[PDB]
């Protein structure tokens, strides 16, 4: 069985080869104390699910943080979701969606938004069959950002 | 007009409720509108806020809702929720002095990344971000927008 739960300091480690594992099949700077300190800290930047097999080994993640809406209020943000390959089609990514939603409503968080790159088919079809709206392409969204001197100069 | 623009104070969350209503009423879309003042006053103004936000006062015409973020590619992003100006009050330069200075905000916390959301029928603002230096990540790298909104999450979340 699988149990999606709350991440505790001792899964940083495990945590972190995840994230590598993200990054990697993204394709495209975190030590294992960074996400000790940032994660679980005072004053944490952003919280960890784990996805956890029953010794028992982690097998997917999700990060997620606090965002707002001005027409909604409070809301969580998905930021990384990964299952390990073996570990796919099982539910245990729908499961952890599902734990972000009831982390959202516990939280006061009347609704979720998460990115997806457009290659990704899978993921988006699996956001779409649990409910997400595409807002880029029902509404024209478009992510834009500014790195290092395109902030200074907008800045100006 | 003469503008200032400076960090809201928790009284001034009527006027932004009054602002961010005034966009939805002339969008047509008022009944999406479910936050309240007391949200708008609890979630900026106690220990650990979800928002910040910049007002434009002459009056409050205006306002820059922003947060920080985390992002697992380039870490800490300044994240640039919302401005709207009345529209009594547009083609004065109030929404560029905005935006100024949520990257100002930046900058003085040592950050260096920017991000926002554009609408695709703005291609005044694209145009400039991108002389600016900035990439447009959705035509870029395909990034697309998703939201579970309130039935949505409500149902996963088992109710
Ligand atoms: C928010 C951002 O982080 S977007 C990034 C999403 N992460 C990734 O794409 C990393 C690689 N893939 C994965 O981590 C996982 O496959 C996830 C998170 C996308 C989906 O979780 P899983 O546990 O595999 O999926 P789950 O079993 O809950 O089933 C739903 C669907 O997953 C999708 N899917 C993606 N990859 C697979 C796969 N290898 N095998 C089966 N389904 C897959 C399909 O849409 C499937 O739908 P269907 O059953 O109707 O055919």
């Amino acid at each position: 069985s699988v149990r999606i739960r709350e991440a505790k300091e001792g899964d940083c480690g495990d945590i972190l080869r995840l994230i590598r594992e993200l990054a990697e099949f993204e394709k495209l700077k975190i030590s294992e104390e960074a996400l000790r300190a940032d994660g679980f800290g005072d004053n944490p930047f952003y919280h960890c699910l784990v996805a956890e097999i029953l010794g028992p080994c982690v097998v997917g993640y999700g990060i997620y943080y606090f965002i707002y809406s001005t027409w909604k209020g409070r809301t969580i943000y998905l930021e990384d979701i990964y299952v390990m390959p073996e570990y796919r089609g099982q539910g245990i990514g729908s499961k952890i969606i599902k734990k972000v939603a009831e982390v959202a409503l516990d939280k006061g968080c009347s609704q979720f938004r998460l990115a997806v790159l457009d290659w990704n088919q899978r993921a988006m079809d699996l956001y779409k069959a649990l409910g997400a709206q595409d807002l880029t392409e029902a509404e024209g969204w478009h992510f834009f950002c500014f790195q290092g001197e395109a902030t200074r100069k907008l800045a100006g």
